């Protein structure tokens, strides 16, 4: 009887679920036909248009979110909110790497460190907005990390100054809300885009793919929800229902940085999470908090060691280190595996074998990477209760 | 007796007319001499300096004009102003294509649609400001269309929010006026630049060139002025005298997007047109309203059919479609002719024959493209009388 | 007895002096070892990280400084402050070229003028922030001159408008202070960076190197200090002690444009110089006022003439002209020597011989280039006394 009101209310959520169900059907139907690379690009195009729309809003989001996020909070309160986030991030990326290692047991690398260091401190801000550094020397594609860093320091700087800083805070606050109004339009195209984005990909190792997928279920649907209930004492699967549009889009894009604007609209609107805490937890979580990637890094390094064959402590240290370094971009998990392979001693040429089934694992690990930030905000919000209480009463 | 006051008042206008008269003389004098490509570039340089100055101001103009233009107007009033503009644009591009077809009778193409679609939704705003998409994949040169789209949606978003949006409206209003103060300095260099810009070009098919030029006179000096008198009931050749500096510069540059800042100063200062309506009509008209290009597209497709040899309805549909797609950049008419040739069935390799005389036709068709936007603003302003009456009295 | 308080107070200044002393020691110790180019890059990396941090802040500094600098001053007062600066700049670059010529006596070039002219008027502002023009055609690296020009005109434009302009002035004032708060963090990394930046360079003509170095001492420590005492009637070597951190960093970077944010913090904090005058004198001085380069240009053109062999007036005219054209970037002195060699008649291929010892002379000539701007601000501030008196009392 009550399923009619469920169809009327969850209309946009159900259309995106149907987009996955019908998108998988469409792809397998069109798969036997001539798989021409130019034709595959044309077929997947309605999914490419959604990707462009989402990519567009990440820069005015990341920048405006952290500048207001850190300036709208008290001096030490900004540090406390950050400490809570960092403590949460490093523990979750440690639980996933430990859970990942146990499961797999049952079933130019210096240039990487330098390029990362170079990107933390960009030589040009206008460049940083569309270019990243990759020594061969500046490859195309936004330097998210470099902008996240600069925005954090810039936010602190406006917080340091008085009413002079207030103008820019108000400027960046108006710019945040305006781009957030645009992600409402992006959300309506999402059912159409998600269909073609996943149909195109399913158009384009046995135990391994299983170990990772099952490993992500134990972490994502059993480990992380328990952490939320242990801190907030609220039902985590009702919270996951709010951010469900953000997970379905993370499956489609396979880029947590690309689905960041929808996770903002899901945490801010569908759930009762504060903007003052989502403006910090979500942009930082999108680039450093990667639980799904950390689990994948550990399993994939030991899976190649199952064929090639005590020092799993270095693997747990570097797989958690690779999870931080890795980009909120798709296929970033296989390129950062160079660090975890060279550390143990295994050859980096073995990534080639995994590359084939990587695409599908990437879609699921992105969903767990997003989920960690989403449940993260809810955890940090509840913990930073008095900080938000002091800021609300102050205005009165 | 009264010609002395005419020389004192119209000093800058007369210097730009003299720039064309003396510029044509200078070019034909220097034409027999060694036409070295490096030497031609050096000779035309004072014209290249004007081009850089004008190109510079288009980005802070297009962006600041539409953001304030759509936010400073009421919800449905913004839609009404737009409806009036769109109705005016599509009818004028239909009259020109019909007039063009009658006169000529008397005397990778999917990748184009995809690249256009890609550009309507840019993946990066900082990139969009100096790069356009052109699959082979991101060519240099501003994505005007992508910025016009985003600015329109961003304007609407600030209009949607209340007083929070007002700060950014005021910010973008100050930024519009400041760049408009700079186009006053650009206007003084214009007589010097226009001389060398046209002298250099005249230094660098019989019936065809005539059909187009005569076709643009019937449309520009007889069709469009009659439309203005039919709606406003005001003398159109006194209005054309106000925007006369913008037409002379359109002849020189051959880029309606480049002469957009001067058409703003001509419509806002020389004529009594409202900023609230020029901020929408002029930037949108510069990229989609191309009457001179639509007339050219129809004549050039049938001129090649006069040699190569019922279905002129597809030509009228795609030539009007090419007019929208075409860029406010020079030589954009010959590249968009691919769409109108493939639609009818004629070969795209026939554009090569036309390319020679194209340059001079481009200068005249740009003047008609600008004229359509200029007389367009005057037409839409007069029609949207009550909308501006309600906004003025509200402030009181 | 008083040396203990001298160590406590001048802690950051002494750490940067020690950075040079220990940096020269470190380099000569590591010099005999395999000098691999990839290894040299890795070794110098902590110096490369400082360079990125400093480069980062130049764009939001140059732009925000001149826009507020010229808008916060009266119409003719802006012209007077400028006249004082221009008169000071051209006389100092004339004294250095005269002093340089006397000492050396005792002991595609049109494309350069066009590229400079092109860069004074950039075709795109977003591009200008990370790209310069260099015909072969748009090379990577910020167009400082093009941004300095545009910012000056934009500042004047906000000054021209009333309270409408005030919002953007306040916006650019908040943006200036916020980036100036960031150069405090950059200053703490500077001792670590300066050590590796100079150690790496000392790891990588007899009379000539001496003539230039001795020539810079006569100008920098005898000519320029006397000018300050002659105008301000204040001790110049107490003023040099304030901007001493900016000189030590100019030695390290060899780029006056890169050390511009630290010279701002030195003149604004360590010395009692007004922001209203440093916001104009320092960014303009960084690109056009190059006393150390002008002295170098004259000596290097006549040193090649000492080997290869009345018309030294053209050398003094073009060496002062090259000093203006030259970039606040390292090794910009040898590339601009093409202008001064072609003018006299000497071959440009002779720059190859000088290139070897150029690096060390560049570090010293940058220190004199910075010093001229630093003592320049102090000279112009004292001269524009009443202008600042009228602006202060007005607010009361
Ligand atoms: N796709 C992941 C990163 C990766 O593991 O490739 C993300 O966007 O978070
Ligand atoms: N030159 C025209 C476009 C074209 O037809 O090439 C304009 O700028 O409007
Ligand atoms: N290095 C100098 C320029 C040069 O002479 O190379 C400066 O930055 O001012
Ligand atoms: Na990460
Ligand atoms: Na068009
Ligand atoms: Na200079």
């Amino acid at each position: 009887e009550d399923v009619k009101s469920f169809l009327r209310r969850n209309a946009l959520l159900l259309l995106t679920v149907l987009a996955v169900i019908l998108g998988v059907v469409l792809g397998f139907l069109l798969r036997p036909y001539p798989l021409s690379p130019r034709e595959v690009k044309y077929f997947a195009f309605p999914g490419e248009l959604l990707m462009r729309m989402l990519k567009m809003l990440i820069l005015p989001l990341i920048v405006s979110s952290l500048i207001t996020g850190l300036a709208s909070l008290d001096a030490k309160a900004s540090g406390r909110l950050g400490m809570r986030a960092v403590v949460y991030y490093m523990s979750t990326t440690i639980i996933a790497v430990v859970l990942g290692i146990i499961l797999v047991l049952i079933i130019e690398v210096l240039d990487c460190f330098l390029d990362l260091a170079r990107n933390i401190f960009p030589s040009n801000l206008v460049s940083a907005a569309f270019r990243s550094y990759s020594t061969t020397q500046e490859v195309e594609g936004m330097n998210i990390l470099g902008l996240v860093v600069f925005s954090i320091v810039f936010g602190i700087a406006l917080g340091k100054m008085g009413e002079q800083g207030q103008l820019l805070v108000d400027f960046f606050n108006s710019l945040n809300e305006a781009t957030m109004k645009l992600v409402a339009i992006i959300m309506w195209y999402a059912p159409l885009g998600i269909l073609f984005l996943i149909a195109g990909k399913i158009v384009e190792l046995g135990m391994y793919m299983v170990t990772v997928i099952v490993g992500l279920v134990i972490h994502g649907l059993i480990v992380l929800p328990l952490i939320y209930f242990l801190i907030t004492r609220k039902n985590p699967f009702v919270f996951i229902a709010g951010i469900l549009q953000a997970l379905i889009t993370a499956l489609g894009t396979s880029s947590s940085s690309a689905t960041l604007p929808i996770t903002f609209k899901c945490l801010e609107e569908n759930n009762g999470v504060d903007k003052r805490i989502t403006r910090f937890v979500l942009p930082v979580g999108a680039t450093i908090n990667m639980d799904g990637t950390a689990l994948y890094e550990a399993v994939a390094a030991i899976f190649i060691a199952q064929v090639n064959n005590g020092q799993i402590i270095t693997i747990s240290i570097t797989a958690t280190a690779a999870s931080i370094g890795a980009a909120g971009i798709p296929q970033a998990g296989l390129v950062t595996m160079v660090i975890v392979l060279t550390a143990v001693g295994l050859p980096t040429d073995d990534i080639t074998l995994i590359i084939a089934v990587d695409w599908l694992l990437d879609r699921f690990r992105t969903m767990v990477n997003v989920l960690g930030d989403a449940l993260g905000a809810g955890i940090v919000e509840h913990l930073s209760r008095k900080e938000l209480e002091k800021q609300d009463a102050e205005l009165g």
